[PDB]
């Protein structure tokens, strides 16, 4: 009799990520957990089957049971749109559940003792809060085809004040141009999950922007930010004696580099996408980061890698090639959803599990067990030899025995 | 005899890196150049009293000298508008400079073999061309009041059509939007000035976007690069055993990270602004780095000084207290000036002075001759005692000692 797991949405998704998926539920979930569980395939080809439409209906149904665990998907661009002839090239299935859902994705490294570092200073995490809302990922961007103006305006609903803004007038040939927004309620649910994220770490907070540049449209994350600080949590951090802080993204990224680390860093949406990847990199690997969205209702978590399909990788695969990808993150988006179904259930036997699969992830790569990326971690890449790393399937059998072991024996360990 | 230096126009700036750039002109250029000097103040205080014309008169000059150097400057805040009682809050010079030349501006570390780095592989030079026209840096922003439509308009010079999208409708209160833009032609230069880059140093070319996510923004500058690779530089570049790869913003950055160096990084303005100093930074020292704009012309630069005006050193400095301050990327400033004030005359001397000038700043404190900051990148700053380093003063003093002697050296080494 396996472990009841109650009500999970799961994405599939694609390429080197699918393949992954598909052992971890095999070897690691379903041997030992018996769920709910409400399938939803974002592969690129049910999205082009049924418009899209599958997204939408994933993201409702995590509004719904609380707790996605979500599978790396293809975001297509002109060539995906050819690889797969695809009807239309459609927009990235993150940014439609994001947009849908809300909240702050919370970023960080999944670390073992015995990985070498790229950055010699941070032996403390850095736990980045990118906001998941607006910005870049839901903007309206379009080519200007030629000479004439480009005007963004605001009409109030409950006012008169039609005001018209010239962003350019092209006068010689055309180019491009965008628009884009966010909303002060987003913006405040942003700042309460970063206060209370530092609160709850007993670390300082940094929000970075380019309110210099852009004094009104980051001034505001600045402001929200300031306000929310001063009225509900200033005296707070002064108990557990840290503090928050504004600076501009240039001085944080440097200042983020000569540091030790333990701090919480809230991003702006597109801040917190490349500055996760430099900091998980930095930290050694892009397969050893956790991410989940935390939504503004503090019920729903949306877990999933920080990283994408690993194409590069499912090229490898696709030839009959060995591969030896990192499948850590794409494991702790199970745990981290599993450990959330237990917190919402009270499910002390989930909850277990949940740690125990984490457990024997880094336990596995700390005896010396681990995939091409971590072993160029301690050796460098040009000094590393097949027999530093297991592949792919190699790693996940390894990760299965040493699973089933830490479970048996946390059984035995039950007294009368 | 004197070099005759020829035409260059100057940009004075603010606190204590315009008391540095007084120091070097002193010390280091006027001893041993004679210029006919351009000289435009934009310090705080004399563009608050010319409501900033001074900054569009310098630009203006340097469109028609085709060389400027500029000093490091305050872009104002609400806290600086009170400082300085200023009319407005001015908007950066560097952005309205760049507005009105155009170009791309390439940032490289300033490496000196005993100063450790902070990213223990880079042992090649990341050289990253920020393409410094448009987007975020001339944006048009706003706060949006309450409920209401923000939409972009595209009305062409004909008349004929009017195109309109909606950015957002605010159903339940406020919040922000903005308005920005590129154009075909800046990109067109951007592109050719990144392949020369790349063929000139002899290294692998990568241009970052976020075109799964902007389709039609960032897919115009994919589309642009990867039109002019196929059509004018590909055959260069296989002739070189080099490449032009196209990668997603938070891909590349975790992909530097683990490099070794030795590439060019084609960035969109704001990546170039964010990742330029995250480089700088782990290569040693923020201030350790070179800023020189190339203009579309092929005939135009402008090199500063990218870092700030040290506040903080220039408090201390008007208490009559004594302050460490770093002025290498200042005078590199200067010799990145000089040199191609050099090539445009073809003055044998200034470019053999120009060198000289930057061989002298390396190898000094390689020879453990540097200030406070530098010192505690080696020895760490609780470490630091007042032995290990030099003042502001006295590190000058040493670079025109040790400049006196390579330039004698020189004269000397000149054949009968
Ligand atoms: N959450 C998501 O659904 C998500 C996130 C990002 C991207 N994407 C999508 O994924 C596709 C490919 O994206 P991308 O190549 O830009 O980014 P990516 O999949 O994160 O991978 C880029 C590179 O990072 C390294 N890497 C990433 N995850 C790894 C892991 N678990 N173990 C080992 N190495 C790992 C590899 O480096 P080396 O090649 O040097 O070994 C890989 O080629 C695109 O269609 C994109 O839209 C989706
Ligand atoms: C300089 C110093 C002195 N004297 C001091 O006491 C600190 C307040 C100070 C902090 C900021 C700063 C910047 N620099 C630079 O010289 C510089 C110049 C150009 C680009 C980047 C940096 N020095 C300092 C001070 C410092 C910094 C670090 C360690 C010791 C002193
Ligand atoms: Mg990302
Ligand atoms: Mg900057």
């Amino acid at each position: 009799k396996k472990i009841s797991g109650g009500s999970v949405v799961e994405m599939q998704g694609d390429e080197m990520t699918r393949i992954i998926w598909e052992l971890i539920k095999e070897k690691l979930i379903f041997p030992y957990v018996e769920l709910d569980l409400h399938s939803y395939d974002l592969g690129i080809e049910n999205r082009d089957a049924t418009n899209d439409q599958v997204t939408k209906d994933a993201a409702e149904a995590i509004k719904k049971h609380n707790v996605g665990v979500k599978c790396a998907t293809i975001t297509p661009d002109e060539k995906r749109v050819e690889e797969f002839k695809l009807k239309q090239m459609w927009k990235s299935p993150n940014g439609t559940i994001r947009n849908i859902l809300g909240g702050t994705v919370f970023r960080e490294a999944i670390i073992c003792k015995n990985i070498p570092r790229l950055v010699s200073g941070w032996v403390k995490p850095i736990i980045i809060g990118r906001h998941a809302y607006g910005d870049q990922y839901r903007a309206t961007d379009f080519v200007v085809p030629g000479p004439g103006k480009v005007e963004i305006t605001y009409t109030p609903s409950d006012g008169t004040q039609k005001v018209t803004y010239l962003v350019h007038n092209f006068e010689e040939g055309g180019g491009v141009a965008m628009g884009m927004y966010n909303q002060d309620k987003s913006i405040e649910d942003f700042a309460h999950s970063s206060f209370q994220m530092a609160l709850s770490k007993g670390w300082p907070l940094y929000l970075s922007t380019k309110n210099t540049i852009l004094k009104k449209y980051d001034g505001r994350f600045k402001d929200i930010f300031q306000e929310i600080y001063d009225k509900q949590y200033k005296s707070q951090f002064e108990a557990q004696k840290i503090w928050y802080e504004h600076r501009l993204i240039d001085d944080m990224v440097a200042q983020a580099m000569k540091s030790e680390g333990g701090f919480i860093w809230a991003c702006k949406n597109y801040d917190g996408d490349v500055q996760s990847d430099s900091v998980a990199q930095g930290y050694g690997s892009l397969g050893m980061m956790t991410s989940v969205l935390v939504c503004p209702d503090g019920k729903t978590v949306e877990a999933e890698a920080a990283h994408g399909t690993v194409t590069r990788h499912y090229r490898m695969y696709q030839k009959g090639q060995e591969t030896s990808t990192n499948p850590i993150a794409s494991i702790f988006a199970w745990t981290r959803g599993l450990a959330h179904r237990a917190k919402l259930d009270n499910n002390k036997e989930l909850a277990f599990f949940a740690n125990a699969l984490e457990e024997v992830s880094i336990e596995t790569i700390e005896a010396g067990f681990m995939t091409k990326d971590l072993a160029a971690c301690i050796k460098g890449l040009p000094n590393v030899q097949r027999s530093d790393y297991l592949n792919t399937f190699e790693f996940m059998d390894k990760l299965g025995e040493n699973l089933k072991i830490k479970l048996a024996q946390a059984k035995l360990s039950l007294e009368h």
